[PDB]
DNA sequence: GCGCACCGAAAGGTGCGTATTGTCT
């Protein structure tokens, strides 16, 4: 699954806390990606300090803060979060059964997808009143891999935070024209899927493909999957309480179901959580081969 | 965005809207 969220000033708090579900993780969880990142000397582990600066449009070398041209009647844009989420059975196999190669499978599929997102990076340039749209082919991306859902289910996902910055052909840094990435969300989600399937196939898993063109590991069925999808069950209950058909809900109804069905939830011992997953998978009769 | 009005300083740049699957920031 691939979703996007345009990030603004009010989101700067959560964007920078994409470190938080990661210290207890149990697996290089932060990583820079992008030609733009390379250009800026950014490599490997994401530095929290510099991420904040970049979020704030401070390239900090010699140059001025980006995005002054942002109107005051409108929201400043700090980046673009592309959140890649594995199918449940995949998280299960990676995080309960403990298969590290699946983590790498996931990471590669994200990295490869992001490169295709990067080919789509654009900026504007106005010359003498004439505006041109330029493909810059470069993004600055801080990637934050996470392992758990808001209900503490195994949930392998990565937040690819695209900074609102790109380097034009004339060497000038500009806000990203995000159109081609945003409107390509579904196309990018299918690239993540294809690359992930391919990776899992090389590890020797068999894939069962579904209705939607999504897939799960062949040996883990739907009931097993649902026993580890608590948020899905809470959303389903929201709908049913309101007597809504999931097939035709409006955006407002969908967003309400997702946001308002959430419980207020603590942190927890991760050694203890893992053991709980494993006991839970036994209860559900899961054979991880 | 379907070229605009308002940003700061460049006869220039920005958000705006964009999206829409499930495993469910
Ligand atoms: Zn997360």
């Amino acid at each position: 699954m691939l979703s996007h969220m345009v990030l603004t000033r009010q989101d700067i708090g959560r964007a920078a806390s994409y470190y938080e579900d990661g210290a207890d993780d149990y697996y290089d969880a932060s990583e820079w990606q992008g030609k733009g990142a390379e250009e800026l000397g950014l490599s490997g582990e994401v530095d929290s300090k510099r991420f904040r600066e970049l979020l704030a449009g401070n390239i900090g070398e010699g140059h001025r803060i980006m995005r002054s041209a942002t109107r005051q009647d409108s929201k400043e844009r700090i980046g673009l979060d592309l959140t890649f989420s594995a199918p449940k059975s995949v998280s299960l196999q990676a995080l309960v059964a403990g298969d590290a190669e699946i983590i790498k499978a996931h990471d590669r599929a994200v990295a490869r997808t992001l490169e295709q997102a990067e080919a789509r990076a654009q900026a504007r340039q106005k010359i003498q009143g004439k505006t041109r749209i330029e493909t810059t082919g470069n993004l600055v991306i801080g990637k934050f891999r996470h392992e758990t859902s808001r209900e503490r289910d195994p949930q392998l996902h990565t937040h690819a935070v695209i900074l609102n910055m790109t380097k034009r052909s004339d060497g000038q840094w500009r806000a990203l024209k995000n159109d081609e990435i945003v409107k390509a969300t579904r196309y990018l989600g299918a690239v993540y899927n294809a690359e992930l399937a391919h990776e899992l196939q090389k590890l020797g898993y068999q894939l069962r493909y579904g209705k939607d063109g999504n897939f799960d590991l062949a040996h883990i069925d739907r009931q097993q999957i649902e026993g580890f999808s608590k948020r899905t069950e809470q959303i389903a209950e929201w709908y049913a309480a309101r007597g809504l058909d999931p097939n035709s809900v409006s955006l407002e109804q969908k967003q309400a179901a997702k946001v308002l069905s959430r419980a207020k939830k603590t942190s927890v011992d991760r050694e203890a959580l893992r053991a709980e997953w494993q006991a839970t998978a036994k209860e559900l009769g899961i054979d991880f081969s």
